[PDB]
């Protein structure tokens, strides 16, 4: 039984670390477990508020953090001097608000950076390119609870063993298919799509090479849809549209973490004009377009962008 | 704490029943709990086979059944003479095979009939119109575990309390909105749709009255998509198409139960030409088209069918 | 998987009952499960008050009761006319107060009678001899959670399956050994014992026939000590002493239920002068001496009583 | 929520450790959780064998150990060179065999030492006086699951939060009463006691100063009885007797750990002639007499030893 806590401590032993990142991850994972439990019994009772407190408190108490960015907080949270550590965490404590009442899969998203500037800790420490991620992942609260995690050496999948109360490694170093057979976007925005998105979607439904149309899936929780894309392959799209000209999804704590996971699994994640991880953030709640998945599907989307530009 | 077992026994006390239906439901619910538990720890290990055995064994042992129809069994299962009861159960022991690996919501579906013929128990006892349902419902194994149940007096929702190990009533007599704002179908089959489906879908994305386009959602597990339709309103479609000319979804143990639930909640469920519950089944594994949800959305779909016929 | 709910409903099907006792037992068992859960997480927070409310509410709501006697209530609780059923329940909702802080096994004890008088329901309906018990048992909240139950056809043991959230039959028709090798009493009261108890205890430690002395065990929760006596054999004693001249243990909701269980398993349960189940109660909180266990050990205790009288 | 994993990592951050002890404790605690779960569902199925494997595998995999002593293994287990760490663990993976069938509290016991010799790792590294313990504690699998732990700075109590799946600090720096009112030993061995034990026990039942006799408690699992002694005060005795002239309890992995806990809480733990922690072990499965608890009660026992020597 390779537990996440035993896996992470072991990974930190081979790298001769001080144990600070390990302490941070353990704290994050503890918050995730409390969130999983609250989610499993939610209807028997706001959850946004609770999951946000849980994450902030656990992270700050780890003595590993200097700056936190949460979806739930207008401004960056600076860690009190007495608990100052070297890491910056951007997180979405509970994503998939739209699906809570209807019991669909929802999740938690996070990315961890090392503070590199010499200055006093500020929001600017949270404005690194995703290419500078130290660790990132997500939890999926679905038919079972799962964490996808990467620290730069590929993507590992862990599942909450409910009897044992701990995360157990179920898949090591997962790789996305080069090409899938599923496309995933909200086609309710079709009226507002750019020409590139329209053309790409048309190619999926009416291919010109005799292949079967792709199947469509859209849970409407990003973590569920991205996780499906990871394990089954294909493409997930939340592009710019007329109602959301800069996209809807948030760069720091939605797009960068999933982009990091998808790239680590051998996939691609793009704004349409450049890799998501290469976008230099200008503000903590900045939005970007997100198109991600199997490299050949994303590469085909990029061709549509290129001939329509 | 109004538990499902206490709710069902109480419902049977006011109706002066022998307790046979109550015994049947309790058995079904016990199978559901075992399924929930196996689902929650699935990745840590086929599940179709297991959930099928669980349901068959629990139902047969209730002394309440004479005939069972399962998705997993070519032929109807006749209950051994010594355990013969008066009820017929059609069930899908685990639905949403496509979503198991990716951890999306999956479910169990069932409908219960009283055997009305005088003959020896046979498959023909399972070929009643859904309009003759005595009890029907589904379990949803999602971020939490839920059962929707009706015995003819509206739809009640129950949630598995994990600490207590029992189903607890969370919503009594639920009603679907008259009109929703979500449409749900696999648009990957667009190339194969009939004119009516094409036109309806076009109206959702490009309305002609100045209203916002509907949002699209499609989990790709029927129970998840139908449950969302129930609680948020809107429309779910699995119509006939060129690849599935009679539809894909199964009449006895997929469509009739959800149709029964949706109608009990004040919604509509149609094949496109008639109510699902009014279809006289000719074979236990018969397929039908399924269009269901908020009455005004379904009524609008039926208008598209009518002007394209 | 023979669950308690399926076992009890089945037992009621063969006996052509109205289902009223079955509804009562299910309710009692639901309270037991809630108690088990509260007990498992007690230190992470009175419990007497909670467990009492749980039992009273569940029993009254079953529409099966007319009179309740609780250890926690000075007077008998008469069921409101609208929920009147035919049964009387005497219960100790949580026994083993002394062991809660130190985490030793604790339990719940109950006996069920049919009201036989024609009069208005009163405390007098709870003053039947234990010989008139319809059903009785206990729950043990120990290293695992167990229920011992009898309805007149021997003793069955059930264990809470934590994954499944239900009681499962683990042993059918259990029989106590004719003679054991363990004696169980608080020897701290030795100064206050009568001559009979003194002599019996001396015989256990200094036998005159060359046999090994009995081992001593005393958890100090009656349910734990009685359950051990049931499965390992031997003798449990809470006799009269100078500080408690009529004994300490309560007749209605401590002694009668365990006496009923022990007798059903082929054991004996005595006051020292007569079987516990044959004592005609005069008051709802009456105390009796309790000596119970393997028939040959109890029979040997009775010989000490006889030669010292 | 101060979790054990967060508490232990934090305790290791202030002490600038390499994290090796922390990794060891986490591993031990993970084994404890698996044991708790197996114990909670034991009757629904040897456990000695399982719990032994769990502990050995978890400890060896921590890269923190060089030598293990288990009750279940004749010889010391030398850690393979590739996983060699600096610590020695003596453990009883599951104690209280006698109480498993009857569902009474049972436990796991452990003591951790730093290897101090320069030689190749051998059994001799496990023969340090308990006074050289680095960390020690026990788990109690009772009505709830608890760990008592000390690393030299007093005794902390943790409880398994079943919803959260982790140990949570419930009491910091616990102190035993100076004098209690409970004595705990198997009085079935009275025929075989030495004069000192006889006299001490007589004083508890027949005091000569007008005080009330002590109450007697004896669960017959050492961990349960010792834990009760810790939280309620009093005295626990397993002295030498004619059948067990050197005592029964094992020095390395039963007596030293509980002695360490009791001393850290301000109590005393003696063989009758010297502190348990000061005994120099000569063999890994050596037995000693054990008398422990509130200092004034133990001090009174020692006076009986002294006037009978
Ligand atoms: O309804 P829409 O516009 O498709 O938005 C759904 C998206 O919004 C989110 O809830 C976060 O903004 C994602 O989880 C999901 O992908
Ligand atoms: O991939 P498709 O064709 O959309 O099929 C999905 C449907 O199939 C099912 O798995 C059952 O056939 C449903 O749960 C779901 O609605
Ligand atoms: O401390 P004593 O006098 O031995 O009393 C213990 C007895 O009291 C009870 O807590 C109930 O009165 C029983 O569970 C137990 O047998
Ligand atoms: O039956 P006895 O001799 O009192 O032995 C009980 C003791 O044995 C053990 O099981 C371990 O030897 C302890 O847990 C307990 O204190
Ligand atoms: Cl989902
Ligand atoms: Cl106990
Ligand atoms: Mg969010
Ligand atoms: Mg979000
Ligand atoms: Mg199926
Ligand atoms: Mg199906
Ligand atoms: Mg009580
Ligand atoms: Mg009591
Ligand atoms: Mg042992
Ligand atoms: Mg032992």
């Amino acid at each position: 039984m390779l537990t996440l806590t035993r896996y992470v401590m072991e990974k930190g032993r081979q790298a001769k670390g001080t144990g600070e990142l390990t302490r941070l991850l353990n704290s994050m994972l503890t918050a995730i477990k409390a969130i999983s439990s609250a989610v499993r019994k939610a209807g028997l009772a706001k959850l946004d508020v609770l999951s946000n407190s849980l994450v902030i408190n656990m992270l700050q108490s780890s003595y590993s953090t200097c700056v936190l960015v949460s979806e739930e907080n207008k401004d960056a949270i600076i860690t009190a001097k007495e608990k100052r550590g070297k890491y910056v965490v951007c997180f979405d404590p509970l994503d998939g608000s739209s699906n809570i009442d209807c019991l669909a899969s929802i999740g938690t998203i996070f990315a961890i950076y090392r503070k590199t500037s010499e200055d006093e800790p500020s929001e600017k420490d949270a404005l690194q390119c995703g290419r500078n991620i130290v660790a990132a992942g997500y939890a999926l609260y679905g038919s079972a609870t799962l964490v996808a995690l990467s620290t730069g050496q590929g993507v590992d999948l862990f599942m909450l063993d409910p009897a044992l109360g701990e995360f157990v490694l179920v898949e090591k170093d997962v790789k996305i298919k080069k090409k899938g057979k599923i496309y995933s976007l909200n086609e309710g925005y079709a009226k507002y799509f750019d020409a590139a998105t329209t053309e790409y979607v048309q190619k999926k439904k009416f291919p010109e090479d005799g292949s079967a149309p792709y199947g469509a899936r859209y849970v409407g929780s990003m973590v569920a849809d991205v996780h499906r894309t990871l394990v089954y392959g294909g493409i997930f799209l939340y592009p710019a549209n007329q109602k959301s000209p800069k996209g809807k999804l948030r760069l720091l704590y939605e797009c960068n973490p999933v982009a990091y996971i998808i790239e680590q699994a051998g996939g691609l994640a793009t704004t349409g004009t450049q890799p998501v991880l290469d976008v230099k953030p200008e503000a903590i709640h900045q939005r970007v377009p997100l198109i991600l998945g199997s490299p050949e599907d994303v590469q085909e989307y990029l061709t549509c962008v290129q001939k329509n530009q």
